[PDB]
């Protein structure tokens, strides 16, 4: 009964920066060519989308944001060959065109299509799907999955196992995905490593899984929130260390702890000091430290480059190196053949209608995955 | 008639910061257990030697510096167990123990008995061999080859094929071997790709012979000094510019030209400035840049880390990535059956006697190499 038509519908809309999401009614016109309108099922609060309510990243506001999800789709525009309606498929917020100089290198993942590097908050083709007491309402990263139904680019969305529990698979769309490919793909740890992890959030526990399943033999948690340290060692920690327990600099504690420094460290939370102190703790002769947090807009770190000098490799990546169209319908695939677990990422399931409450829990320390259901 | 005995020679030291080396008598104590006292046949003039003139590398003084150089074998104490008296030797200013973390890793090669991160300035056993107007001197990185004869430890020589044109085969001692490691072995330079090569003197000329053994299809050589480009053209580089020519950036100039960003950039300088340049205009997804450079000490740079979460990978390396005591001979017979060119990189030849013109020489932008004849 929706075909064609501009949907009504629930969504949270983010006004202003710093502000609760305001859960109301949005316009949700229908799919343009290449297009595809997507029912959600399930949304994870990841702490990117709360680094649009704190200024931490910027984007245009007002906005749709939510990029972690899985639904189902509703309809699609002319020219769609991918996906059809009905099927199960997880949001992308990081396109593959297949097309440009990035989806065409082996090693690429960031498709020069992304909305991340200069936002706009709007489709592909430069407009918006959205419409919030008549105002036109930004997207977010292509994706905007905080609204019972969005519309995204075909570039930006997968389609996945008819069988896929939806409220599991949504973390596969970015928290899972990311921390795990950052440890196996980017970093590509070696077995019987050493390494250490600078957050034990959702992005942290999965570097930790991606650690193990590489085969490290020890994994060093780092968190100041000490309540993080049991789900870390049930997933792979070997030990955590609260840098507010100690009277040195953690990079120092951790490369006594590691007789001279770590193979592979992970900075995992978004903070200028935590990437340059994960970089020091490294082995200065061939460590590989991977950056995975998101710092504050336009801040720039400070370090000195005899770390690099010396030996030691530094790194970043989006997505943890996933090429996501290719990546995300085999790592949901991997998942139902029980190649790894995702339920100990998820601590809370609400309904969407209290997604303020999740991200309170977000915010208090309290959770790990909140996952809203539609 | 010198074995066992001390030598009174020749030597360049340096008794201060930005003065004149001063060419004067010094005593040479015999070499104890494990170290090997050689008669130097050439030393080159590198960079590096400036910058202990200039307090850019810190090293105590008075000193006598030279760590690019070849010589013979005169005497070796007791259990040194690889070289005699009279074989061809080239100083190690990296050693290789063989026995701690680094040396056994199979990607490392900044061994920890190094006297780089943490300057003494004499032997491994704490002491120096060099007497000056009665006074001890300090060794610069367990070489100190700006002497007509001095004493290394064992874990710090390597010999060399007998039949080595010790003259050119010096410049593997340092410049050749670091530049041409540093593509071939640390970046990894793949066929076709675009390099970019920040600075063309002899180590970045190196970086340049190390891209085109790679294959590079382009290799875009910078310098602020156009007097370079020539040299640059005849051992690969495909274009050369001059960011001084341009009213734009040059990691803008950069970027444009390689259509998005190049595939491996080089700082070959030893600028904070142009460190953050060449790892910007190396594409922001799979780029790789590597530091070749010596900061000025303790110094840190500034950089926006969002350049690394694309994708980006920066690293450094010492003397190429290589292991240094495995890899100097495998390097030399590799020059015997003209594998690589080391002419080149030799501009200038002169005396030892007159090593302070060989200074001027590197300081108004006028040679490469300078080789010293003892
Ligand atoms: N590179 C990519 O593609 C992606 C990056 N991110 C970024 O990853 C980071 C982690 O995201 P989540 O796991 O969702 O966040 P989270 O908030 O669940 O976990 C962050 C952890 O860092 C800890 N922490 C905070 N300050 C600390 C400090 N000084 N020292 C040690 N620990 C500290 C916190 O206690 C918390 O446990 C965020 O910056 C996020 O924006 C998220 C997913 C995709
Ligand atoms: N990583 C390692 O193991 C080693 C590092 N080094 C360091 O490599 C660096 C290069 O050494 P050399 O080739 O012997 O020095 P060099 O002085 O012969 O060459 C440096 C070049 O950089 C150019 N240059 C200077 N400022 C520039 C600027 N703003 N922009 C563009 N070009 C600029 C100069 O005109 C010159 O041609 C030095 O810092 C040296 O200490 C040297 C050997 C071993
Ligand atoms: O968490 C999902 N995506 C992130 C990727 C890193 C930059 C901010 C957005
Ligand atoms: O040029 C030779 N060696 C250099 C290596 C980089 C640090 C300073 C000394
Ligand atoms: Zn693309
Ligand atoms: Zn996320
Ligand atoms: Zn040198
Ligand atoms: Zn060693």
């Amino acid at each position: 009964s929706t075909a064609g038509k501009v949907i009504k519908c629930k969504a949270a809309v983010l006004w202003e920066e710093k502000k609760p999401f305001s859960i109301e009614e949005v316009e949700v016109a229908p799919p343009k060519a290449h297009e595809v309108r997507i029912k959600m099922v399930a949304t994870g609060i990841c702490r990117s989308d709360d680094h649009v309510v704190s200024g931490t990243l910027v984007t245009p506001l007002p906005v749709i944001a939510g990029h972690e999800a899985a639904g189902i789709v509703e309809s699609i525009g002319e020219g769609v060959t991918t996906v059809r309606p009905g099927d199960k498929v997880i949001p992308l917020f990081t396109p593959q065109c297949g097309k440009c100089r990035v989806c065409k290198h082996p090693e690429g993942n960031f498709c020069l299509k992304n909305d991340l590097s200069m936002p706009r908050g709007t489709m592909q083709d430069g407009t918006s799907r959205f419409t919030c007491r008549g105002k036109p309402i930004h997207h977010f990263l292509g994706t905007s999955t905080f609204s019972q139904y969005t519309v995204v680019d075909e570039i930006s969305v997968a389609k996945i196992d008819a069988a896929s529990p939806l409220e599991k698979v949504c973390l596969i769309g970015c928290g899972f995905s990311t921390g795990y490919g950052s440890a196996v793909k980017v970093a590509k740890v070696t077995q019987g490593s050493t390494c250490a992890v600078f957050g034990l959030g959702g992005l942290g526990l999965s570097v930790i899984m991606g650690c193990k399943a590489a085969g490290a033999a020890r994994i060093i948690g780092v968190d100041i929130n000490k309540d993080k340290f049991a789900k870390a060692k049930e997933v792979g920690a070997t030990e955590c260390v609260n840098p507010q327990d100690y009277k040195k600099p953690i990079q120092e504690v951790l490369t006594e702890m590691s007789n001279g420094g770590v193979d592979f460290s992970f900075e995992v939370i978004g903070r200028l000091d935590t990437m340059v102190t994960a970089l020091s703790c490294c082995q200065e002769a061939y460590g590989v430290s991977v950056i995975v947090g998101v710092p504050p807009d336009s801040q720039n770190l400070s370090m000195n480059p005899m770390l690099l000098l010396s030996g030691r490799t530094w790194k970043g990546a989006i997505f943890g190196g996933f090429k996501s169209k290719d990546s995300v319908p085999k790592l949901v695939a991997d998942f139902m053949a029980k190649k790894f677990a995702l339920d100990p990422l998820i601590t809370h399931v609400l309904p969407f209608e209290k997604i303020n409450e999740g991200f309170d829990l977000l915010r208090s320390g309290e959770s790990i995955r909140t996952i809203l259901t539609f």
